[PDB]
């Protein structure tokens, strides 16, 4: 019944659309702890391909199968909330790798990685209204992704200042946002917000500039790897972006709790696959086992991997160990905040030369 090793189950997206974001969360486990409390962790991976349906069969091997201890996954919001449907009923510990509204039937069970959109959209939002916008556009996906930054902006980004003049979706699926453009350009908004992530996020990018949009563009964190240089190039001048923290720990101070992570972070990803091939996504899966590093050993105090009390211990744990150091933030999780984050979680980028500079 119990096992000597942590069972953990991981399901991302490393083939379609999405696999940007998946990559370099599988690849990230590289550099994760071996071993939590001199138990060994089993670190079982899929591929998922962005669907709902096989994160759900992942997650379900995971719980059923592989006996998983905790399950962490997806890259994008739809497989995600499945993932957490699956770990609620399965009674399995659940990290999120990518926002997802994390619902009274989901709290249980479920906390997330990524910054929560309210903070994500704090930070674009003051400094649109710093930069003399009053008009803003938007552009997103066309599911709970898009939804979520959509409400941010109209009930945050309204509150601060700002009228939304246009609103314009559009499917993950879509290589053209040419007619969504035609409509933006000609309400002509002081700054559009794009709602997307990976190389849907370039795109708007790219399709605005070449239309003659000369307003200030904004990203989210769905954005922040170099992918999105890559793909928009050029276009890309001048964005601004919320980014967790990890993309620059140089430009932190050695006072931040999340420098030394993000720095052991990036010097394993980048010796391997090469300079400035940090991202956002990467940080994500890195700091789900920073968080089992602190969280395990509490629940090894009172209960063994691979039972049920070994998992509603971590759950207890979640909420009992408080300011988890990470590369992307400081997690202090309740039963009622599954995100944990605070300012330390956010910069702003820009790019400067084809590269991300932080604004100060
Ligand atoms: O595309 C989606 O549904 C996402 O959820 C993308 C995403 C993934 C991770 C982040 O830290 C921010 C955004
Ligand atoms: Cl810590």
């Amino acid at each position: 019944a119990e096992t000597n090793e942590i069972t953990i189950g991981i399901t991302v997206t490393t083939t379609g659309p999405a696999a940007a974001l998946g990559i370099p969360e599988r690849n990230a486990l590289e550099f994760v702890a071996k071993e939590i409390g001199g138990h060994p962790l089993k670190v079982i991976v899929l591929d998922d391909g962005g669907d709902p349906t096989a994160a759900t069969t992942n997650a379900r091997r995971f719980v059923t199968e592989s006996k998983a201890d905790v399950i962490m996954g997806s890259s994008v919001t739809p497989p995600t909330v499945a993932v957490s449907n699956v770990a609620n009923e399965a009674q399995v510990p659940h990290i999120a790798l990518a926002p997802l509204p994390i619902t009274p039937e989901r709290a249980k069970w479920s906390v997330a990685m990524p910054q929560p959109i309210p903070i994500m959209g704090k930070v674009l939002y003051e400094h649109m209204k710093k930069n003399n916008i009053k008009t803003v556009g938007y552009i997103g996906y066309s599911d709970s992704y898009g939804d979520l930054w959509f409400n941010d902006l109209k009930k945050q980004g309204e509150a601060m200042g700002l009228k939304i003049v246009a609103e314009e979706r559009f499917a993950r699926p879509d290589t053209s946002v040419a007619g969504q453009v035609l409509k933006l350009v000609a309400a002509n908004p002081d700054a559009i917000l794009v709602g997307a992530s990976g190389t849907a996020a370039a795109l708007p990018q790219t399709s605005l500039r070449e239309r003659g949009y000369k307003g200030l563009i904004y990203q989210t964190h769905g954005a922040a790897s170099m992918d999105f240089i890559r793909i928009a190039g050029k276009s890309a001048e001048g964005v601004l972006m919320a980014s967790g923290p990890v993309m620059d720990p140089e430009g932190q101070d050695d006072s931040a709790l999340t420098k030394k992570p993000g720095l052991e972070l990036n010097t394993a990803y980048e010796a391997k696959y090469g300079p400035n091939s940090r991202s956002q996504f990467a940080a994500h899966s890195f700091d789900a086992f920073k968080v089992l590093e602190r969280v395990v050993p509490v629940a090894l105090k009172t209960a063994k991997p691979g039972t049920q009390e070994f998992r509603e211990a971590i759950r207890k744990a979640l909420v009992s160990e408080k300011d988890i150091a990470a590369s992307q933030g400081v997690y202090s999780f309740t039963e009622t905040d599954r995100y944990g984050l605070d300012d330390r979680s956010r910069i702003l980028l820009t790019v400067k030369d084809g590269k991300y500079v932080m604004v100060k």
